[PDB]
């Protein structure tokens, strides 16, 4: 799946339908001077996908998201994303027989929606069942990349960035063979302990009665050599487990060291590429294991730095986005947005993240919405908002255009 269309109707600054066509497969870029005309187009996106963690597209009465709220002759919204489908290898399941996709929300008066799939009514869980089959997760957004993940990456702890790590190298899907053979051994364990009971207990205490008649002593003597005998297979079966779960922590310990060097290679390149000349690396912070975790070294041009605190503040968001964008390939998702991330870039930076993206993400759809006007001129098509009229306009372009 990916955008082709989106249409904006009668929700926040789009007073009149907004039939926004041509979007790109790999690379659009949101730009202009108008903020509310372009923050409003990731609005009405994350209307649509029901992103619940994102206080623009929140309220109380969703009445308050209709144009003028519904005050100004507008009294419903609608908005539509169109998808192509074509790629059937990346069509949500179930919806293999549609070349295209639309999906629609409605609001109306009084603050309730509705859901359309195909111009056809359909429930909301439909919906999102949808999305998160095509892994746009809508639960936990993996594909929208905002200035808070930046600024969070960036003050992340040795053991919080290394989480990252562990959580990228999808062992705990492994793990269900570890904890399976936990039990087993625990069960192993009660059968060690209640022969020890039984002794304790039971046989001990009767044979040295039994030894200060004749007959009654070998009696229990053979049931001690009984449970002896069983005691030692017991041991020797719960060692076996003891290895299979040996096995199982190795093949842990090498899927994180796997995944730290991919991600510590594509992370230090994208940051080159990002910033040229430059470089950077994950590593444990000093004279500490990997278990205690990783931390972010910089080398701004061909010096190592002590401490990222010595880096401008363009120069850090750029570190912050390689290490987000090296990790996309292990959560990976149709499209992605970078919401608004420029802030303290210069225009060489952003048209480097367009090569980034034109180079190293294709098969994914980019969505850039500019926080500065005259960035990722670069785009493959460029909409370009402006402010006219109690109502947002949208200019389609890419950078061939002469206007």
């Amino acid at each position: 799946m990916r955008v082709t269309e989106l249409i904006i109707d009668g929700f926040k600054s789009y007073a009149v339908r907004t039939v926004i066509t041509g979007w790109d497969e790999s690379f659009n870029a949101v730009t202009g001077l108008n903020g509310s005309g372009k923050s409003n187009i990731l609005d009405a996106i994350c209307f649509v996908l029901g992103i619940t963690n994102m206080s623009t597209v929140r309220a109380q009465n969703l009445q308050d998201l209709i144009y003028k709220r519904g005050q100004a002759g507008v009294t419903k919204a609608s908005v539509t994303i169109v998808f192509d489908n074509r790629d059937k290898k990346r069509s949500p399941i179930g919806f293999e027989e549609y070349a295209t996709i639309s999906v629609t929300r409605q609001i109306v008066l009084g603050g309730t929606t509705k859901y359309l799939i195909n111009g056809h009514r359909a429930q909301q869980q439909t919906v999102q069942n949808l999305f998160q089959s095509v892994q746009l997760n809508i639960n936990n957004p993996n594909f929208l990349i905002m200035q808070g993940r930046i600024t969070k990456v960036l003050n992340m702890k040795p053991a919080e960035i290394l989480a990252m790590i562990e959580e990228a190298a999808g062992t705990r899907m492994f793990e269900d063979r570890k904890e399976k053979a936990l039990k087993t051994m625990a069960k192993k364990d009660l059968k060690l302990q209640e022969i020890t009971e039984l002794l304790r207990d039971e046989i001990e205490p009767k044979l040295e009665k039994l030894r200060q008649s004749m007959n009654m002593i070998d009696s229990v003597e053979k049931k001690e050599m009984s449970l002896k005998h069983m005691m030692k297979t017991v041991l020797k079966d719960k060692h076996k487990i003891e290895e299979t779960i040996a096995t199982l922590d190795e093949y842990k310990r090498k899927a994180l060291q796997e995944t730290w060097e991919k991600v510590n290679g594509d992370f230090g390149q994208i940051f080159n590429e990002l910033l040229p000349g430059s470089f950077a690396k994950l590593e444990p912070p000093e004279g500490k294991d990997l278990t205690d975790g990783l931390e972010v070294k910089v080398r701004l041009g061909k010096v190592w730095k002590q401490s990222l605190t010595e880096l401008s503040g363009g120069q850090r968001s750029l570190i912050a986005l390689s290490l987000i964008m090296a990790l996309l390939q292990f959560k990976p998702a149709p499209m992605y947005i970078l919401d608004e991330v420029d802030a303290a870039l210069d225009l060489s930076h952003t048209q480097n993240i367009g090569r980034l993206i034109k180079t190293r993400f294709k098969g994914s759809q980019f969505i850039v919405v500019s926080l500065k006007d005259g960035m990722f001129q670069n785009a493959n098509r460029i909409f370009r908002v402006r402010f006219s009229e109690g109502t947002s306009v949208v200019q389609a372009l890419t950078p061939a255009d002469l206007k």
